[PDB]
């Protein structure tokens, strides 16, 4: 079958399209424009591998601008993670961006998908449209976002909905919760936390460092995320949360760090956030019982394999 | 008090002026870019009867090039209604303007209310959050809009919730519920059925004529919508439906159109239009407690009030 990955040059799609092309019977399209947080040379080292693999074809282009009809010709499955992520940017004149990749991108790839015979369209989203909630999350929970990034994405979201409900467009949508590993962001706090540790530099903490998330490795979310194409159970118009193994606070995850290096951090603690919940934490009941999806990745295995990362790359 | 009213020029928005410069104590501003579905012709009209009164001020500009820093350093309250309406007409590459006039207009007044000293922040949103559910829907109920329109007001209220949470801006959000009555846009079922009815063309039905709405009269709307400025109880941060006194589906409409013409009409049953709810039915509980709202315009005294602003109109 042939596989459309938005977003592929990416931190997961890359993962994702690696993990796709193990199957000899998969052919794969990436589309990424090299936006958002990551320099263009990370990503250019994101998809090094790919790139020499006959399976895989890449287009460096805007899905806006893009012939779209020409990019989903006999598409059998569409990945759809092409975003721009990130809390703090999401205010003030960064929010247009926002509104432009998650909400304009997503409307433009579902009209383009009316007449196509898709299997499935798996968009994927993020636990930041729950907002602030207490417990485990489950996916029938009322949605508040916090933060203008997780009400664009979760306008993403309502528009699967719409293009499923009144065109049958077969939307499947994946809640990824603070993904990590190698090749991780480098807005995102691993990434941050051990760059500093290395370069012996402060750890930058946002608030007191208490703040917890359920932080799911990456080998552990892309095994979900496959899991969501191969499954013959109908799971269309259904949406999945996709969490990790182990939740941890920012201060444990700095101590854990502490271990690795065999360093003492300096650390600075900054103002909050505007737009960040205190807590994350997924229910993965339902990916367990549609997907068989169990994660399996401690934090000191995925940490020591970041750590490693981070060190090689800088 | 000083009052801001976004969308002044509109059906609902030149109505709710009307009521407020009823009182001498309220100096109003409308704001009104004259676009959206319903000809300049007519909004002209409805700032020339505003613009009788000495406490009105009008601005013909659209909100995202107007300094509103400037403009909201004096003002009291917001009455936000300024957006792009229809369900039907939100598709394909009529869906941007939805986008930036739902979601980018609201974003960028709720970033200038910042720094603001507001009262209250009064959000007009709508039954099309809701989609499709089963008796009278209440505010707490998971909405997943069935059209895009529905999309952009519900990511609208979304960005209501982040300002408020992260910004303490007094928002109040009211949903209303298919408001119709003399000056309702051409292009709602009403205006359009009285104006077939009164030229003996056939009436246009989009579907089998058996959806139904939570039809408001104009007067009850602006009733409970001025409620919100003006009642004893707190609702920051609330979202309150506004619905009506009868609920009828299209073919109950025609009916009592008939009675009141005195003319048996044709019908012309077209397609079903994708994005439509087949009912909507408002919960009222809670503007009963909070703002002492209660419908009191019956279906056969506001079809007639409508009937005779129609015929006076054309
Ligand atoms: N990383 C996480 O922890 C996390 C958590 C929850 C959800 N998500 C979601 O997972 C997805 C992938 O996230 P990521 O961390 O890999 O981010 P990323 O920034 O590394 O990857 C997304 C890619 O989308 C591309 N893109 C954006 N707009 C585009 C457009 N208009 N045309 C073409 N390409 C475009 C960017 O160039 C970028 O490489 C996103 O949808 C994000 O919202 C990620
Ligand atoms: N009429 C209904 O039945 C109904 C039902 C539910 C909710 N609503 C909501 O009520 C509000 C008013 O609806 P209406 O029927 O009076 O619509 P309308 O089109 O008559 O009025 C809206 C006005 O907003 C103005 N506007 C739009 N974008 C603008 C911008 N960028 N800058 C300045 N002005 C701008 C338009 O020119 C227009 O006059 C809308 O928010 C709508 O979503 C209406
Ligand atoms: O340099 C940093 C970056 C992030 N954070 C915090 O680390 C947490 C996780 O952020 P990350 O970017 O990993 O993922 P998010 O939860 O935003 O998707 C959040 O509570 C941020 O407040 C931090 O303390 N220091
Ligand atoms: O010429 C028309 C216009 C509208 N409608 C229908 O009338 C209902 C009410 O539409 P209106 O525009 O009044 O309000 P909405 O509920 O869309 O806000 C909807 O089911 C439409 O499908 C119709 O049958 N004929």
């Amino acid at each position: 079958m042939k596989i459309l990955v938005t977003g592929a040059a990416g931190f997961i799609g890359s993962h994702l399209c690696q993990a796709l092309l193990k199957n000899s019977a998969y052919h794969v399209v990436g589309i990424d424009h090299f936006i958002g947080p990551t320099p263009a040379t990370l990503k250019t080292g994101n998809i090094q591998s790919l790139e020499l693999n006959s399976r895989f074809q890449f287009i460096r282009e805007d899905i806006l601008n893009t012939d779209l009809s020409k990019l989903l010709q006999d598409i059998d499955v569409v990945y759809h993670l092409a975003a721009i992520p990130g809390v703090r940017t999401s205010w003030g004149k960064d929010f247009q961006p926002y509104v432009t990749n998650n909400i304009m991108v997503t409307q433009q790839l579902l009209e383009a998908c009316k007449h196509i015979k898709l299997d499935k369209f798996i968009h994927i989203s993020t636990s930041s449209v729950y907002g602030e909630k207490s417990g485990a999350v489950s996916e029938d929970l009322l949605p508040i976002p916090l933060s203008p990034y997780g009400v664009t994405k979760l306008s993403g979201e309502h528009l699967c909905h719409v293009y499923h409900k009144n065109f049958h467009i077969p939307i499947v949508i994946l809640r990824y919760f603070t993904v990590y590993g190698p090749r991780q962001r480098p807005d995102m706090a691993f990434h941050r936390l051990i760059k500093q540790m290395l370069e012996d530099k402060p750890l930058t903490i946002f608030g007191d460092g208490t703040q917890t998330r359920d932080f799911t490795y990456i080998d552990d979310c892309i095994r979900g995320t496959v899991a969501a194409l191969e499954t013959k159970k109908n799971i269309i118009g259904e949406v999945i949360n996709i969490g990790g193994k182990e939740q941890a606070s920012i201060l444990d995850i700095i101590s854990m760090l502490e271990k690795i290096s065999g360093k003492s951090a300096t650390k600075n603690f900054l103002k909050s956030v505007p737009g960040e919940p205190k807590q994350t934490w997924a229910d993965i009941s339902k990916a367990s019982t549609l997907l068989q999806y169990s994660p399996t990745v401690s934090l000191s295995d995925g940490l020591e394999a970041e750590y490693d990362y981070i060190k090689q790359l800088y």
